[PDB]
């Protein structure tokens, strides 16, 4: 409770397992629907990537979002994620789906939702479950798609920390008195 970093984190692990097994026999049953989870795995991580950076109150205005969005598009480009290039931006679709991570999210959500989950520690605790949940999807293809998945995975995580670290600097110069960042 005093270190949601480890506590709330371990609660997630359990949930993940339960589902892990739940949707494990189906993936091995047939080699196809498992590959569908690969595309959704990225997309879920992508719409969330943008949403995470966007929602973060410490990153509302000109917090480097423009570049953050393009980076993801560039990174998702090499991956080979289905999509299309519109004007000058690459985008797959509107929110993947998240039918797996959402299931474990519900279990832990109803369990934690406590003061420990309050602390901003839940931030870093982003690749904890994914690393696992996504590991399963890797089972259907832990060879290639895996290399691609593990890449876009760490790529996004570092993309946020790097973009956040920068914005954080701007936040320091933001506070003042008037016209701090109204951009009227």
């Amino acid at each position: 409770t005093g270190d949601a970093k480890q506590a709330i984190r371990h609660f997630v692990d359990e949930a993940v397992k339960q589902v892990a097994h739940a949707r494990t026999p189906e993936i091995r049953q047939d080699a196809e629907f498992g590959r569908q989870v690969y595309e959704a795995t990225l997309c879920a991580i992508f719409s969330e990537a943008k949403d995470r950076f966007c929602m973060d109150p410490a990153t509302r205005a000109g917090n480097v979002r423009p570049a953050f969005i393009e980076a993801l598009g560039d990174a998702a480009r090499a991956t080979g994620l289905p999509g299309a290039d519109k004007q000058g931006v690459f985008t797959p679709s509107g929110a993947g789906t998240n039918p797996l991570y959402t299931e474990i999210r519900l279990r832990a959500d109803t369990l934690m939702g406590a003061e420990l989950a309050a602390r901003p520690e839940y931030r870093e605790l982003q690749p904890y479950a994914r690393q696992q949940a996504i590991d399963l999807v890797a089972n259907a293809l832990p060879a290639e798609r895996s290399n691609t998945l593990v890449e876009f995975r760490q790529t996004v995580q570092t993309l946020e920390a790097t973009y956040r670290r920068a914005a954080q600097d701007a936040s320091r110069d933001e506070k003042g008195a008037t016209n701090a960042a109204d951009g009227a």
